């Protein structure tokens, strides 16, 4: 061990390794005795593939490039696949290919191998046709899902409804062959969930200007014999009751996760009256913000037990006995479980990680209570001694309010900083903003901490996982609460003498980019900042400047335009772009439909000539969020260079970012 300036420590973690290991298993699901999930392939044009895990442990990608398992529903991608086991011929699977947004069917065990065949027609009108959250029904020879069909060229010129697509491929070039199960009365809907007897269907629905976490309605209908929906009606829910998920238990009962008590809790629901009964009252979240159709937090098991990812703050998979109210969590090293879940037999399978291990596919068996890794087993790319040791802390702001944050101090088995120096710190603001960041191994974080630069990940007011009230703290306060909370943690760290007050950076992407930009504009706490595909122009954004799903999200964030039109200009970073007095880095994807690159251009034009050192790197072929390995490498090394230059530290492992005024 030797002494070296903070930020200049030699680290075995390069941006290429970081990119290579980015992402996590997602959308897990059981198919007979098999377990499938979506996995990222950053080095394969940033595509996502399907992974098939056989009972005997065999684990391999089921689709080769260029197949890309992802869709553009809500622009964030709804559950992209489905699969059913069959008596002969192997399982039948369907998935949405990102390239043409079509739903495809394929049989992995067919002689010759997987040969995807299209099931849906395309459209040149606006955003065309999109599909997601499917359920295979081979008895009816169809796959049921929710669909998006653009009717105009505007981002909101679209209708959504539940649909039935023929598995025989007769609708591949015939839109009339697609059956509309529900009508298009509701702008936003999720895929259908069929009762075990196949006579009743449910689905979530909502409209502008509400976000699903504000409120949703659980719709229901009788499924006729010929496969149509009848007597559609609202079973429960409303503009202020957030129903995040609904599932049929194998015994025919209905279970939903609602926040009517102030926290998302599981409730049994009378399929006829809609009356709900508490199954486990707790000041813990048993669900989360429904950003895409198909998210699952709980899963009913055939034996009557219920698997549930729950917790206040950190979420962990546990097993609930709705009869005794008893809840037993998984053990093992995993401290955070993602919002994806499936069951098979007495087993519940989810995706979880720890501060020392990347997300793995983990199985919890109800008979033994044993939890074990069954997929994507984590191997250390470098000695785990290079990973930071997270400190889950709650800071107390001026008015006594609690601010939840994850502190990652510089950490390295080979270096220590100068006695008379304190380490610079990078303060991060997650996206959303209605979501939360878990405290697990993240090479993007270790990339900095292993070099001598601390990191502080703040779950500012408005973050999820701490009840409706905490999520509501941000209503009408975007640009103030997120900014102040992040700054509170920063300055508190400096005052405590654990961070260099003069070397604090702020960074974030999407909503987090807005927070970072806003911080550089409305405060002088930071020495520099990194902004990724942010929202900087509110007026532009509100004026048909973003996808349909978030086209009215500002009503929640800053207030309606009808009531607070003045905020749309005052809160906008673009309006005060001239107030940025420190160097910054802007990163953007050129195919971004959520935060169009125009946002950046306008900002850059507003700061030109102000003599503020800065840089802007846009990437062709990248949408909202970077998926290609080469893109991530360049984005991360650029951010590090910015910090090296501003913090007066040397880093030769990355190219020197060219900053200009």
């Amino acid at each position: 061990v030797s002494t070296a300036p903070y930020g200049a420590w030699q680290s075995p973690i390069d941006a290429a390794l970081v990119a290579s290991r980015s992402g996590r298993p997602a959308c897990v699901g059981a198919v007979g005795d098999e377990v499938w999930w979506v996995a990222p392939r950053p080095a394969e044009a940033g595509r996502a593939t399907l992974v098939r895990r056989r009972a005997d442990g065999a684990e391999e990608s089921a689709l080769p490039a260029p197949w890309n398992v992802r869709n553009r529903v809500f622009e964030y991608s709804g559950f992209p696949w489905a699969g059913v086991p069959r008596p002969a011929g192997g399982p039948l699977l369907v998935f949405t290919h990102f390239g043409d947004q079509r739903l495809y069917a394929f049989e992995p065990d067919a002689p010759g191998g997987a040969v995807p065949r299209p099931l849906t027609p395309v459209s040149a009108v606006g955003g065309g046709l999109r599909w997601a959250d499917p359920v295979l029904l081979p008895e009816r020879g169809e796959v049921w899902c929710m669909a998006e069909e653009f009717t105009g060229e505007g981002p909101s010129d679209v209708r959504r409804f539940l649909a039935a697509v023929p598995l025989d491929g007769s609708a591949a070039a015939d839109r009339s062959a697609v059956r509309e199960l529900s009508d298009d009365a509701h702008r936003f809907v999720t895929g259908p969930r069929l009762s075990p007897d196949g006579r009743q269907a449910v689905w979530l629905a909502w409209d502008h200007p509400r976000m699903p976490w504000e409120g949703t309605e659980l719709k229901t209908a009788r499924v006729t014999e010929d496969g149509r929906f009848a007597d559609t009606r609202t079973l429960l829910g409303g503009p202020e009751e957030a129903i995040a998920q609904a599932e049929w238990a194998p015994d025919g009962s209905l279970i939903v996760a609602t926040d009517r008590t102030g926290w998302w809790n599981l409730h049994r629901v009378d399929p006829a009256t809609g009356a709900a009964t508490q199954l486990c009252r707790r000041e813990e979240e048993f669900a989360g913000p429904l950003w895409t159709p198909g998210m699952r937090w709980f899963a009913p098991l055939a034996n009557g037990l219920i698997a549930v990812v729950h917790g206040k703050g950190a979420a962990v998979l546990g097993i609930l006995d709705p009869e005794s109210g008893e809840l037993v969590d998984a053990a093992g090293p995993w401290t955070e479980w993602a919002a994806t879940l499936t069951v098979s037999g007495t087993r519940a399978v989810g995706v979880a990680a720890s501060p020392r291990t990347a997300y793995e596919v983990v199985e919890l068996d109800t008979v033994t209570g044993r939890a074990r890794t069954i997929g994507a087993r984590h191997t250390d790319p470098v000695d785990p001694a290079y990973y930071p040791e997270p400190q889950i802390r709650t800071f107390t702001a001026p008015d006594g309010r609690e601010i939840h944050a994850h502190i990652y101090p510089p950490h390295s088995p080979d270096f220590t900083g100068p006695a008379d120096e304190l380490p610079p710190y990078v303060v991060m603001a997650h996206g959303g903003p209605t979501s939360r960041v878990p405290a697990v191994l993240d090479l993007d974080v270790a990339y900095f901490t292993s070099r001598g630069i601390g990191v502080a990940d703040v779950n500012y007011g408005g973050s999820t996982g701490y009840g409706r009230a905490y999520r509501e703290r941000l209503r009408g306060r975007w640009g103030v609460v997120d900014v102040e909370d992040c700054a509170a943690v920063a300055t508190a760290l400096a005052e405590e003498g654990t961070a260099d007050r003069a070397r604090l950076a702020v960074r974030g992407g999407a909503a987090g980019g807005w927070t970072a930009a806003s911080s550089l504009v409305s405060t002088d706490v930071y020495a520099c900042g990194t902004v990724l595909y942010p929202v900087l122009d509110l007026l532009g954004w509100a004026d048909g400047g973003t996808h349909d799903f978030e086209s009215r999200y500002l009503d929640f964030l800053i207030g309606s335009f009808e009531e607070f039109p003045e905020r749309y200009r005052d809160r906008a970073p673009l309006t005060r772009a001239d107030r940025v007095r420190v160097p910054f880095l802007l990163l953007q994807g050129l195919e971004d439909p959520v935060c169009p690159p125009e946002q950046c251009d306008r900002f850059l034009e507003a700061v030109a000539g102000c003599g503020v050192p800065h840089a802007y790197l846009s990437f062709e072929g990248e949408g909202h969020g970077f998926r290609r390995k080469e893109t991530m490498v360049r984005a991360l090394e650029a951010e590090l260079s910015l910090y090296a230059q501003v913090f007066g530290v040397e880093v030769a492992g990355v190219p020197l970012l060219k900053l200009g005024e």
